[PDB]
C-alpha cells in the first residue's frame, strides 16, 4: 500500500478543531467518511499522510476544543470493533489485542525545558446503556483503565485501581470509585524520531503492554478482575497532555492492527 497500514473500517477520529455544525464540540469522522481524511478540509490538518515514509501523522496542541470528559485536545482514533457503530464494545473476558508501530515525530518543550507529554494508546471503559441508566448517568463514560504515554524519553503506563474493594456494583460503575496506580515505566528509553512498537494484549483479568516486543508490563491483580464489569474500546494516536501556549506533538503511526 502507498499509505499506513491502518484499517479505517474500525476507527473513528476526533481532532482539535471545532465542528462548525456543533459549536463547542471537536470535529470527528467515522465510517466511511474517515477514508476521505486526506481531502477533508478540517481533518487533514490533524490526521494526514507522510507519503515519503508511509506514515499517518496525528498532530495535536491545545485548541480549547475538547469533548465532555476529555479536558485536553486530541487527534486520536477511537476503536469501533463493529464497523459503523460506537455501541458495540468488548469486555476484558472477550479480550482484544492492539499492535501499533509508532514514532514521536516532534514534540514541544514546556517552559521548564522538559518535553511535553503525550498519550499514544489507551483502553477506555464505556458503560452499557443498561449500566448508564441503572446509575442515572448523563452519558456512557467510564475510566481509561490503560493510558500509555511518551513522557520525557520513556514509555510510561498508568492504570486504574478500585479505591474500595468492597464497593457495591452500582458504586463500581462510577468513575469516582477508580483511582490512579503509581505508574510504571519501560526500561528502554525511546528517543524522538525513533520507531517503536507497542502491543497491548487483553484477556480475562489480565492486561499486558509490550514495548518493542521485548519487555512486558503485566497487570493481573484484583483490579483487573474488578474491571471486568466494563466494556472497552482501544484508542491510539495523539492525546496531547499540555495546555501551555504554543505546545504540540506529532505522532506518526505506520501500522495499527486490532484483533478480537
Amino acid at each position: 500500500s502507498k499509505t499506513a497500514k491502518i484499517d479505517w473500517s474500525h476507527w473513528t477520529v476526533t481532532v482539535p478543531e471545532e465542528n462548525p455544525d456543533k459549536p463547542g464540540k471537536p470535529y470527528s469522522l467515522g465510517y466511511p467518511e474517515i477514508l476521505n481524511y486526506a481531502e477533508d478540509k478540517i481533518a487533514s490538518k490533524y490526521m494526514y499522510d507522510d507519503p515519503k515514509d508511509k506514515s499517518v501523522v496525528f498532530y495535536a496542541f491545545p485548541s480549547g476544543v475538547t469533548t465532555a470528559n476529555t479536558h485536553y485536545s486530541r487527534s486520536e482514533l477511537r476503536e469501533t470493533m463493529e464497523t459503523g457503530s460506537n455501541k458495540v464494545n468488548w469486555t476484558f473476558a472477550k479480550g482484544g489485542k492492539m499492535r501499533g508501530t509508532y514514532a514521536i515525530d516532534d514534540i514541544s518543550k514546556e517552559p521548564d525545558g522538559k518535553y511535553s507529554r503525550v498519550i499514544i494508546a489507551q483502553i477506555h471503559g464505556v458503560l452499557t446503556d443498561e449500566q448508564r441508566d441503572l446509575i442515572g448517568q448523563k452519558d456512557n463514560n467510564a475510566p481509561p483503565i490503560l493510558k500509555v504515554y511518551w513522557d520525557k524519553g520513556k514509555i510510561r503506563v498508568k492504570t486504574k485501581v478500585l479505591k474500595d474493594l468492597n464497593a457495591p456494583y452500582k458504586e463500581m460503575l462510577s468513575e469516582h470509585a477508580w483511582g490512579d496506580d503509581e505508574g510504571r515505566n519501560f526500561k528502554e528509553k525511546i528517543d524522538l524520531n525513533t520507531r517503536f512498537t507497542l502491543e497491548v494484549k487483553v484477556s480475562d483479568g489480565r492486561m499486558e503492554v509490550i514495548l518493542n516486543d521485548t519487555e512486558s508490563l503485566v497487570y493481573d491483580d484484583i483490579h483487573m478482575k474488578k474491571w471486568g464489569i466494563f466494556e472497552n474500546y482501544f484508542k491510539a494516536g495523539n492525546y496531547f497532555q499540555s495546555k501551555t501556549p504554543g505546545t504540540f506533538a506529532k505522532v506518526k503511526i505506520y501500522s495499527l492492527q486490532v484483533t478480537h
